């Protein structure tokens, strides 16, 4: 059993509206492997807020189905999620769940646990300036979604009007 | 080839008895899969001291034997410590050394060298007060051991009566 | 199918030259592995200065033919580059191509793509000094070299005349 792949493709155009933005204003990076009982994750987030938006964090949730599929609720476009197939997306996903949180490890709608969170931080393209980066594993999430995936960004002050980070990367416990 | 998984299982009970300590009283999340020649390790840790501990570190040491298991001088519950199957432990492992620190890379029992540390840090539950992680491959161990996993931790400066760590996450060289 | 693992070995001696010096005072210790998409970097550095640098930044770019082979202008000594067979290292690489890092996510000779780039850190042996490090994907290359791979380290203040690393970890997407 090698399990497949999940992600944006690697070089998407924009493919993510952010919290009151009407169309999609910034261009999302992610993608999913694994081995044994580990999911590695690989991210890197530029966007460009087309209003100067009053609160120093900004969010984006990915909400999936029982196979790994976006839900149109998410802030990613569904067109811009599928499975690894060279260099391409290959769009009706089998076999997502592999590469989704595990419900056990990070029980779904607990947002108490520290357990189910992981912090890291990005750098960004001006100065040495960071971002810290929150990502909720099964924390945050709708009622019609089965797994989760929710990435909290805060800027050291008043989020730029436009911004690109650096490439980052994460670990945790796969379902199944 | 495809490496086994050791872990602590995905949602484990207390399973750590602190130095000092009658009774665990703290719940270690650890977990190795493996790719290649790299080791990846993910990591948790909630505890709580039934004495305010006057020192600023706090440690907790795996010892393993040639195969891979937890040995009965370890900080860790040796009923807790085990190969994946789904949600599961299978307690006689088999074939664990492939996720052992490797001992030429990190060679027993010599805390000289630097590139046998990894330096990395968690955040805890309240605030956002960081707590400075450092595991030791191979470096601190006893003598019926074959290979080890230390872990100390770092308080910015009194550890404090409860705490709950974020997911970590770190890589190191396999044996085999 | 299994990928392979490029490393400089496990235990490597003196195998790199730095910028301006004309014999190796480094050790790199480099390893590739990879899981569906992603390969996941194992490095630590250990090195010391023959002169007195009149520079704070310091750094050593590595250049890969088209299946991963290090070319000679690069910093590290081509003797010590090849595919993991246990504690050994074989010389012919075959299939190193997917190791390297993925073309259209990180392209070629270009720098101004902060996506393309993971600024991470590295603990010093001596105090809790900390060097910045700033890995770039296919960001600086050579005519001949298909694929790249730059290591920069920043220091505090000017670089000392010996240091060691501890372990430090990245991942990026690999080719094909």
């Amino acid at each position: 059993l090698v399990y497949p792949t999940l992600w944006t493709g690697p070089a998407p155009e924009a493919n993510v509206t952010f919290s009151g933005e009407n169309s999609p204003s910034g261009i999302l990076r992610l993608c999913l492997s694994r081995t044994g009982g580990t999911v590695i994750g690989t991210l890197s987030v530029q966007g460009s807020l087309t209003n100067p938006s009053t609160g120093q964090t900004l969010g984006m949730n990915l909400y999936f189905d029982a196979d790994g599929n976006v839900l149109s609720e998410s802030n990613l476009v569904r067109g811009s999620w599928g499975m690894k197939d060279q260099d391409t997306l290959v769009t009706p996903i089998a076999n997502g769940q592999y590469l989704m949180p595990n419900l056990t490890a990070y029980p779904r709608l607990i947002q108490t646990l520290t357990s189910s969170y992981i912090y890291t931080q990005a750098h960004l393209d001006h100065n040495n300036s960071v971002v810290d980066i929150k990502i909720g594993l099964n924390t945050d999430l709708r009622p019609t979604a089965a797994y989760g995936l929710s990435f909290t960004m805060t800027f050291t002050n008043s989020p730029p009007t436009s911004f690109g980070t650096d490439l980052v990367q994460f670990g945790y416990l796969g379902q199944d």
